[PDB]
């Protein structure tokens, strides 16, 4: 079910280091990503996906900072999301649901990181200082468990027929 | 596999079959998939003003439409209007957008992300504080048309390995 995949997709915030991602599950993700809708069918994004080993570490070192996503540096797959000029930023959202729902279709693991040093995972993979890189997706296989969700009651987030 | 392919059926289906009612359960299926999307912070900043009277869904519908576009959103008879509780909010809806629409494919539904849509009529139609920002109506019902192949740029267009 549809509704079992949402529920079992979580962000894992640990990874198995020496544990590859497949390169056929990897373009399965990838290929989910593509097929997202966008405002307009613009697709305003560039996923870079950064593979090499040694690469990997360095970007997912470069994401780390300020106590945070320690983690990331052992992913071995971090999918840089990259602004190709409102609706954009909708449009990744939606890019990046598809990425994660896929991952975890596919028995591996994901975190969706916002913070990063921007700068640095720029110059470390060519990525143009005029674009704006706006998400890393951190992908590989988990070591630690489901966590139970939390959620805003319906109350809060769902009304009916009314505002 | 099975992912991939409702990721490929899933599409924008642009006609309502206007006299089919969508079951209860399929939309709290839905709403539950929207609610359970992930967000920054988990700050969740949104809000699902569901739109199920057959009256009021026409009403939004109808002001949904404009320029000659989104004539078929009157003929959906739920709308998910996104309101945005307060950059992150904006991806984060995007988020829930998806979670919708694959939710309400998953169901045998057709839906529409509407982006465009007269703001102001549907706030004053529904309750929606002026000052909250409403982002999106999916339309949501039984299609008509038929499943269309995909247009998308090559992937050479916008995947690359390593490098930019
Ligand atoms: C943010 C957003 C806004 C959209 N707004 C509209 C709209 O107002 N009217 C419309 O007919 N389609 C709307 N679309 C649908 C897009 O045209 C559609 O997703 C895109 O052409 C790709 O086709 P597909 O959804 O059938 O795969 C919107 C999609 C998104 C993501
Ligand atoms: C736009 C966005 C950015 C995120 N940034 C980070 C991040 O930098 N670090 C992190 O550990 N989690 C990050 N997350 C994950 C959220 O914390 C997570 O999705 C949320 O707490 C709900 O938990 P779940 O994803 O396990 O269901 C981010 C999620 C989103 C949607
Ligand atoms: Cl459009
Ligand atoms: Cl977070």
């Amino acid at each position: 079910d549809f509704l079992q995949l949402v529920l079992s997709r979580q962000s894992d915030r640990a990874y198995d280091k020496g544990r590859p991602v497949e390169a056929e599950k990897l373009e399965r993700i990838l290929e989910a990503a593509r097929l997202s809708p966008s405002a307009c069918n613009a697709q305003p994004w560039k996923f870079v996906v950064v593979t090499d080993h040694e690469l990997a570490l360095k970007v997912g070192r470069a994401a780390a900072g300020l106590g945070m996503n320690k983690f990331a540096k052992d992913a071995p797959v971090h999918i840089l999301i990259v602004e190709e000029s409102h609706f954009p930023l909708i449009d990744i959202g939606i890019a990046a649901a598809h990425i994660t729902l896929a991952a975890e279709s596919e028995g591996l693991g994901s975190c969706i990181l916002g913070w990063f040093d921007e700068k640095e995972i720029k110059q470390l993979t060519g990525i143009p200082a005029s674009k704006r890189l706006l998400l890393d997706i951190a992908i590989g296989y988990p070591v630690k468990e489901k966590r139970k969700k939390m959620r805003k009651t319906k109350e809060k987030v769902i009304s009916y027929n009314r505002y």
